[PDB]
């Protein structure tokens, strides 16, 4: 079959190109590029929340990476500053996200950088966790390798990260998931760094609720962040219990509108 092969680069997306195939009119996002890891850590996944991959080619020194096209775009554009989103939709978006992390950490992955800039969103609105560049691996041969290296976004970043020189990986990637709950309910970030000289990061741990981006939460799931936004990574909520939490099992949200008629 001729001209399957080639692509046509119609707009920028983040550099990330949308490309359509000349043939079939496929639509995937090309990125043009530590990209020896980002590649190797990509061919390990397949996960219907984990952004897929193609392949990749090397034209001399630049590198283009096939990746899945999310029509959706950011989920960071679905927060209204200040407001959030309606409780449900942060709900089945955190479970989606639960899901990707879950199967990350199983294949033994650390994103390293969640946050909704890099949480995707497909035509029928499920998400995606994409950007592996500062992902790795973890735990090998069922050895876990503790971490030591200062990776993400500070109002994202796990408090133990600031504070310690080794952490554990799965618990700063629960710490961000948190943030990103937060942010889809209250539309704000809490603080600018999880540390004692931040005055927001000191109230939460002195429990003042009463003030934002808290007091626009409702206690069921205020009572999950409680548990996760945790300053001891040891004494923090774990996945599986994330999975047993009340507000998480709370039946909130509808299925997709589905086509129908009367009489
Ligand atoms: O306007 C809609 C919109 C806005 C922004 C983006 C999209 C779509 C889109 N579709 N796909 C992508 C995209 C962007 C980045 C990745 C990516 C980057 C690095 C990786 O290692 C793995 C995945 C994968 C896909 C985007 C950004």
């Amino acid at each position: 079959v001729p001209f399957v092969e080639d692509w046509d680069l119609v707009q920028t997306l983040g550099e990330v190109q949308l490309a359509v195939n000349r043939v079939t009119e496929e639509a995937v996002a090309v990125k043009i590029v530590n990209i020896k890891k980002e590649i190797c850590i990509n061919k390990m996944l397949n996960h219907e929340n984990v952004v897929k991959f193609y392949g990749h080619r090397r034209e001399g020194n630049i590198q283009y990476l096939f990746l899945e096209y999310c029509s959706g775009g950011e989920l960071f554009d679905r927060i209204e500053p200040d407001i959030g989103m309606p409780e449900p939709d942060a709900q089945r978006f955190f479970h989606q996200l639960m899901a990707g992390v879950v199967y990350l950490h199983g294949i033994g992955i650390t994103h390293r950088d969640i946050k909704p800039e890099n949480l995707l969103l497909d035509e029928r609105d499920n998400l995606k966790i994409s950007d592996f560049g500062l992902a790795t691996v973890f735990r090998y041969n069922n050895r876990e390798r503790l971490l030591n290296k200062m990776c993400g976004t500070l109002p994202y970043v796990a408090p133990e990260l600031l504070k310690r020189r080794e952490f554990h990986a799965e618990p700063v990637d629960v710490w961000s998931c948190g943030i990103v709950l937060t942010a889809m309910l209250a539309g704000e970030l809490p603080w600018d760094q999880p540390s004692d000289s931040c005055q927001e990061y000191s109230d939460w741990k002195e429990k003042k609720t009463y003030l934002n981006p808290w007091k626009k939460i409702d206690s069921a799931p205020l009572a999950l962040l409680h548990k996760i936004l945790v300053e001891n990574p040891s004494a923090r909520i774990t996945i599986p219990d994330i999975k047993k939490d009340r507000w998480y099992n709370k039946p909130l949200k509808k299925g997709a509108k589905r086509p129908r008629v009367t009489s």
